[PDB]
């Protein structure tokens, strides 16, 4: 059945609730972003109103073949009325098209649903600054103090510098980046830009990127793999077997692979700095795991919540175990005692 944390009280609305069939009483289904755990259930046969960003709407129409008459895209940072209720969509700093949703209930209650987000101080000067928020439905993915990671800027500097050094030393090296969903596009785009190359990819991935409103995208991506020295492959294929096989297919154009896997967090974060990261190597193949996150670190999450000062927090991630739920509740109490709300 649909969990309580996907239902918005006092309304006919659900959030990211497409895998439960017809949810009784639901008059409008919101979709925060185009990631599969959130869209699961949508297809060309869906016939209820879906509310989302413009980018998410492009992906629904073109990738899932949802009919246009049921897609309701909303502009960002703009007050809109949906089934008699005022809503605002805000940038979530997650993947392209990802939003947080503010709901203004008829009775005076104000609710923020973060979707998936990476909290940033720039959010402290959006439309959030303009009123009190009573209830917060929070992306708690990394809600534990062991989860530190660097800024996105520091991780990109590392990737650019590593790729540029490798290809300048060996002009016959190929760079490969893994992907399995939208998000983390800066990794492969920034490397291609430093090397003066387009990024080569499958037709399916090219289609996906053409839906994202990225400026000058025709200038950065291509389906002509032969003309490119940065290739995108499925994340599954970023291992020694899969990369050896890919190198065979390039027909002696290249003699080395430098590959990147842009994972969220991996335990080496606890004891290491970004400057100190090293690859796994076998023969003429090296693989770097880089901690590029599109979710809040523990400290970023803490700062956001202590700034917002909500009356009630409802976690949306790690809710399946009593130990996880107890742990998160202890942190929320700490944060409230420190800040004084
Ligand atoms: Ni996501």
């Amino acid at each position: 059945t649909c969990p309580f944390y996907k239902k918005i009280p006092g309304t006919g609305f659900t959030v990211d609730a497409f895998q439960y069939g017809v949810v009784e009483g639901c008059t409008a289904y919101f979709l925060t972003h185009f990631h599969s755990d959130h869209y699961a259930g949508l297809s060309k046969h869906f016939t209820f109103p879906v509310y989302c960003s413009e980018i998410t709407g492009n992906l629904l129409k073109n990738k899932l073949h949802v009919q246009e008459q049921y897609i309701h895209p909303l502009p960002l940072d703009t007050e809109c009325i949906v089934n008699g209720v005022k809503v605002v969509l805000l940038d979530a700093n997650h993947c392209p098209g990802a939003v947080m949703i503010l709901f203004y209930l008829p009775n005076g209650t104000v609710i923020l649903h973060t979707g998936d987000f990476r909290a940033d101080p720039s959010m402290e000067r959006s439309l959030l600054a303009d009123q009190k928020v009573h209830m917060l439905y929070l992306d708690t993915t990394y809600c534990s103090p062991e989860y530190t990671f660097p800024s996105q800027q520091e991780v990109i500097r590392f990737a650019i510098n590593t790729a540029f050094e490798a290809v300048t030393l060996n002009p016959h090296a190929l760079v490969v980046c893994g992907t399995y969903s939208i998000g983390k596009e800066k990794v492969f785009l920034a490397i291609a830009d430093v090397l003066g190359s387009k990024v080569g990819m499958s037709q399916e991935k090219y289609k996906t990127l053409q839906c994202l409103n990225i400026p000058e995208i025709n200038s950065l991506i291509t389906t002509d793999m032969c003309s490119s020295l940065v290739h995108l492959l499925p994340m599954m294929q970023i291992n020694f077997k899969g990369l050896q096989s890919h190198l065979k297919k390039c027909g002696g154009k290249y003699n080395q692979i430098l590959a990147f896997r842009p994972t969220g967090w991996t335990h080496s974060n606890k004891f290491t700095r970004i400057a100190d990261v090293i690859p796994q190597t076998k023969g003429n193949i090296s693989i770097y795991g880089i901690p590029y996150s599109e979710h809040s670190s523990y400290l970023e999450m803490k700062r956001f919540v202590q700034w917002l000062k909500p009356q009630k927090i409802i976690p949306t991630v790690n809710v399946g175990t009593w130990k996880s739920r107890s742990t998160m509740e202890k942190y929320f109490r700490e944060w409230k005692l420190e800040a004084g709300y």
